[PDB]
């Protein structure tokens, strides 16, 4: 239970900094591109689940790293 | 969509070494415990979705790290 | 050894977002504190080695995560 | 100070499961290859500093993942 709460806040923190990185580097299209090829319907990238958000973020970091 | 299948193969690899780490240090109970608390019904840890598998793996590693 | 330039790019990217996270959440003191205890003399957090920077970053994320 | 201890144990745990992954998938040559290309001299992969151990581990996982 307490574990479920602690991990919830850890998860929330990770989601926020991933969302922050995607915005600051204008890579939000990665989220939509990946969402479009999975069936998820989102208005904001905040509505993206981890299965979409995390790959988007990693691609984003790679694109910035190798520019 | 090639990115999807690439991340599909990365997801599989990560699940495999998490599961491997959990067995080798006999921490499978972490998975079941977390599965039960979240209303998930599994007979073996390979059936656990990442939302319980990943926290269980993390608990496992800290348990070993601070034993 | 092209792998090494490539990993150097990824190292730089990771340093940059760790540093950005630390500044944007006003957690730079973590770096200086960890530096002082390790006999490392730095004037700014961009000079902290990863052995200092990474633990400060993680400490920083947990502090923000748990309020 | 308690941090220097806790992060030491985390570090040790992480080095151990990386070394275990490299051995179980017979990817030790990744470590020697990268170490030789950095002017470092090791007999065991256990003597590899994180700066060669970590990217060697990552290459190893990718090779297994995409094999």
């Amino acid at each position: 239970t307490g574990y479920q709460e602690m991990f919830q806040r850890v998860n929330t923190r990770i989601r926020e900094f991933m969302i922050n990185e995607l915005k600051n580097h204008h890579n939000e299209d990665n989220v939509f591109m990946l969402a479009k090829n999975s069936g998820i319907e989102i208005a904001k990238i905040e509505e993206a689940p981890n299965a979409v958000l995390i790959p988007a973020f990693v691609l984003g970091e790679l694109e910035v790293a190798f520019k």
